[PDB]
């Protein structure tokens, strides 16, 4: 008969479906750079990017094939069609209109929302027991309307957050301390971006407070500046898109260290967005960073960080303008 | 009396040469796929990029940088000064000169000998005792190129070849079989592109040779028409190309292989580009695709494959047409 | 409030079940291979380990707990009864008598079939859709036993089989080529012991025969004594059993590699034992090696090998022996 | 000629200096732990082992080598005569003589200074310029008499210290909050074992101070009795050699951790015992655990842990005794 049936008998047709799948959603530089770091990480039995942009799709599903000889994952898909996303037990999404030359910010968010209410009602058709995972800008509010959409519980919609804020912070830390990052601990928290906090009181080597020993540390009177640490931390997606044009390396390998913590179960503590009604005087319907305990089903714990007042009354106001948004939001 | 000196005491300041250090030249998609494959491997003790596109060289460095918690490589260095390259192992060049519409190959050819003056004596200036692969297109030529300019003995001059295009016909080849990649064995050698050659009585699962099972494999009277593998294999940048616009993926990938057998001294076998004089039948100083052992030396041994008549001729031909072309090369 | 909860916030709580728990039976030195290697391949997120000496077991246990920070699997435990190993996607068992000195793997049959009338019904009970990893000796004979009264279909019930004497083979022929095992190719069928059979016809390195290259490889008149690999193939157990006492590394390297590709199916083709009624004419339900494809069904499909005659009636006989010792156990 | 010849073709006949070598010094159980956790880290190009019992030398190597198939150090060698170290970039001792019964400290020491009388001139002949890792018990003062007989200056002379008792207190924290190790950090100082040190100002969880959130932490009038957290981890040593007979994973991985950044040149921070004269009183020549930034050159820098009155006293009170044993020392 054919070759393959001369070579090879067959005991079991019967296949079976795929039990540690990922699939990301928007196959940008950002989508792929994930992709890669996951695929590289042996963090899945079966991966499947999606997109609108058919051919572009095709291409970057193909050429991660042709690497299969020097992967674990033995199956990739792609498609405009979420039916290839089936039975994902994680779920990012990269996808997201970028803002345009002269676009309000609440106008720019409208129009994501308009692009999630149609990604998020097809994964949870799909996937309606995976963990969500958003990285798409404004990550905070964004996460927020993932979670409004799809109607899963709390502990399955993430946001990745400060996340890369946090292991931004430990690189300049190291390169300052001349240790390496994994040894510098430090924790940017809040909302991502401007108006983020760094948890000076955190911040430490083996145990060691930094702000015990130099207490000035974060403060204008700080005769290092370690303010500025915070500053280049806010400012480096603008640095890095101003030079190379956007961002990807370290969104990808950060976003696949929290998929590891979810895929296998690890309960390590991460930076990232999680609805946070309740704390530090919030009483509004919002995520924010804060440490969270990360595995099998999602976020099943949170930190509780003590804060300053000057840090609670920043993450309050932080709380305050992403209601303000939200309220304006038509779903 | 500053922060770190509060922290850290220090016993010695000395050394510091890297033990384990990669360049790569050229930073883009092909570059940086390299990379970020090269990182994720934990390869090198550090790592050094060169373009001479000074903003998007500089971006690229900065985006790996701050992914440095997730990595075990504690170095990331650029510039467009070769000094930055000092006592590499390994230095893998992608920069070279993209080929206008309605040239001439031996017009390319030597631009591209033009470019490799200024890299690769500067290369050879900071790390002479390195090795030095190089992917660019076309590589068989780029690789005698490289060969004669740097003076470099045999066994340190390495062209990435068919490395790429035997990883894609194994997966085409698994695709077909429904077995695993790294369980299809198959070998494609000579001339990288078009005029490669796919050595049918090599190909085997288990060390079951197809060919025997299925004598008509690879020729017109094949009712499965495994030619047609080949030929996707040799159609594949191309058609990646025409989807995504580049490759890059695959080959970083690939090129991450290689780069492993050689700094862990591995002694694997790769197909890989190699001053090919005196064997197969050919007398010219031409480099071609045969399986080679890769270690610490480079490529310290070939295997001598058994063509048919046929491959034989083909192997034979493309080093006629190389030769005729590096013939008229002005270095 | 308790210092946990006053540093931890609880979202929810009731316990989830593990994704990728795998139960080793037996912690004896074949048994604690296993699991490191399992352990520092990240195959599971838990990790089961069963034997009958309770404090022996508890000390296994906790000396890989100890080592928790180090790895990546969040939760590791033992017991006595059988309940610790629910849910178990593979169980391995290692449990039973090893041979001595000069004794043959055989001669253990009464000693370890009475053992596993007591395990194999006990792990069923708990892990009824498990695939079954069998490592005690005589490993074929045992793989039989086991899959005779798990009741399982014969793709769920492995034999370690030859996939650690082909390792071997491997290493000695990598030696004398003065090329890594990887890239050195050939294959030892049948019993796991004294009757395996090396097949010299599909023996290569890229592709290229070594049976083509040398016609009497493997023969007696063979000047470069291939034979004598084989020979040292079979002594090999016997060789360091008499040195250091026992054998555990290779095995538990051997039986992580098949469980890699199990648990990630990656559908890899490995010689295991299993059922080989219907191949070269035989009619008993005999186990021994041939190589087969493994993944997440366990077997899924076996490769056929063209022996020559010799290697024919040499794999016939090894089936002669083990079939009379299978078809006169009682169950 | 030979089927090797026929089959390849030599380009250059090597060899070069081992440029990633570790050695391991004595194959008991926790030297053999060191190895397969080293292997299965591809931390190394080439393993050597030495041992005075030869049979069991040669059985473990052969036993390792056997696996080589699975791993990615294509060369082990072992041997009693120390040659086999040459040019070890990393030798870790696990040497040493078991404590007899009714055995007075100094006469247990004495005897393993007799052993290392042999072993350290002749590793320091073979590699002049490696770093030591003494593991052998009693570890602080071992390191201090291979750091006097070695001759080499104290930055290339490590004790494994606290390294393990510091991951099983987090292994214990991570069980006791339900959070990975991993993300659960804290210090046990000083002196290995029975008079080690907990820094509790150093525990948190996220960089919140568990001191802080709690008081009382690991006083007596601790309602949680945090305390019997080290008391865990001082007897746990004793509860699995009880159970077992002796210990080896856990050491086993916990010393790779250490390598790994050696060989990687990361400059993470350890608690590994260095010599600390010139801190906290300390006047005399003794090795206690603090962190350690490890490297390529071994100990470059250490952390300067703020510690409290009496956990400074408790550190001197050690350095006092250990003095008191080494002062009475024959060389
Ligand atoms: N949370 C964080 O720390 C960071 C977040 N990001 C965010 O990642 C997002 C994307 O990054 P890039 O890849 O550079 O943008 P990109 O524009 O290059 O790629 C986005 C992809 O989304 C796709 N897309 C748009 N609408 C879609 C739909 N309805 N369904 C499926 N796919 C759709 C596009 O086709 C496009 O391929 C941005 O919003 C960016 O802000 C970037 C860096 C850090
Ligand atoms: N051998 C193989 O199997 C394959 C080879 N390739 C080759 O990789 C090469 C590069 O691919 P891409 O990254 O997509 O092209 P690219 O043009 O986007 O990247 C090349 C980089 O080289 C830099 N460069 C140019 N001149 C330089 C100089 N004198 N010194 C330092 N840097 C210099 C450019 O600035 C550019 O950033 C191409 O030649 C391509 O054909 C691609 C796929 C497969
Ligand atoms: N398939 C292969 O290539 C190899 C197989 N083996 C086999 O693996 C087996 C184990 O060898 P070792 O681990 O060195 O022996 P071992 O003596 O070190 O350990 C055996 C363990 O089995 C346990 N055990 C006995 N009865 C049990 C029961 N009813 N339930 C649970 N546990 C039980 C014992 O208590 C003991 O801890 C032997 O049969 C040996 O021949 C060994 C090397 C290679
Ligand atoms: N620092 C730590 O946290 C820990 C240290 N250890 C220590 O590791 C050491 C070894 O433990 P085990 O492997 O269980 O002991 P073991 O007695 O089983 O093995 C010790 C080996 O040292 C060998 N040896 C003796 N003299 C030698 C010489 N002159 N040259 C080369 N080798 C020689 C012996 O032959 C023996 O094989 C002990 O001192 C133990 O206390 C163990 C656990 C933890
Ligand atoms: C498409 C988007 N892609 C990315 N956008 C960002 C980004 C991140 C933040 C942030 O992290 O807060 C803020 C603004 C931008 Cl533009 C980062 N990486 C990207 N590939 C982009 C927008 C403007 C310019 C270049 C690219
Ligand atoms: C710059 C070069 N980059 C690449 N070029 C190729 C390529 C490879 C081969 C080949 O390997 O035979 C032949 C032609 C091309 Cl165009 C593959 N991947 C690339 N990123 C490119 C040229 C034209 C169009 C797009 C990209
Ligand atoms: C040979 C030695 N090997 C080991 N010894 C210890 C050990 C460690 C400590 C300690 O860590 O302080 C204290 C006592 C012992 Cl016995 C741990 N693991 C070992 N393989 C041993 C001596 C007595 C009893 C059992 C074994």
């Amino acid at each position: 008969a054919t070759l393959k049936d001369q070579l090879i008998y067959n005991l079991l047709k019967e296949e079976q479906t795929p039990q540690n799948k990922i699939t990301v959603v928007g196959v940008g530089a950002v989508g792929m750079a994930c992709a890669i770091s996951i695929l590289m990480k042996d963090l899945a039995d079966e991966l499947a990017l999606v997109d609108v942009i058919e051919d572009k799709l095709k291409g970057e599903m193909m050429d991660l094939q042709h690497g299969s000889l020097f992967l674990r994952t033995p199956k990739i898909v792609s498609g405009k069609d979420y039916n290839v996303t089936a039975n994902s037990k994680l779920v990012i999404i990269t996808a997201g209109a970028r803002q345009q030359e002269g676009e309000s910010r609440l106008n720019l968010v409208q129009r994501n929302v308009n692009i999630f209410k149609f990604i998020i009602p097809n994964v949870v058709k799909y996937s309606p027991n995976c963990k969500l995972l958003i990285v798409s800008n404004p990550v905070d509010i964004l996460t927020y309307v993932a979670w409004k959409i799809s109607g899963f519980p709390k502990n399955r919609v993430i946001g990745s957050g400060c996340n890369l804020d946090s292991a931004r912070f430990r690189y300049l830390m190291g390169e300052r301390l001349g240790v390496h990052p994994l040894s510098c601990h430090g924790w940017v928290l809040g909302e991502h971006g401007d108006s983020s906090v760094p948890v000076w009181s955190g911040m430490n080597v083996a145990g060691v407070s930094l702000k015990t020993l130099h207490p000035d540390l974060g403060t204008d009177k700080d005769k290092e500046q370690w303010k500025e640490v915070h500053k280049q931390v806010v400012e480096s997606a603008y640095e890095v898109i101003k030079l190379k044009g956007y961002t990807s390396w370290a969104i990808g390998l950060s976003v696949a260290d929290l998929a590891e913590s979810i895929m296998k179960n690890l309960r390590r503590v991460h930076p990232v967005s999680t609805m946070i009604k309740g704390l530090y005087g919030i009483k509004d319907d919002v995520f924010l960073s804060v440490p969270c305990i990360l595995g099998q089903n999602g976020i099943s714990d949170l930190v509780k960080v003590t804060l300053t007042s000057e840090e609670e009354a920043r993450l309050k106001k932080s709380a305050d303008t992403l209601w303000g948004i939200q309220k304006e939001l038509q779903f």
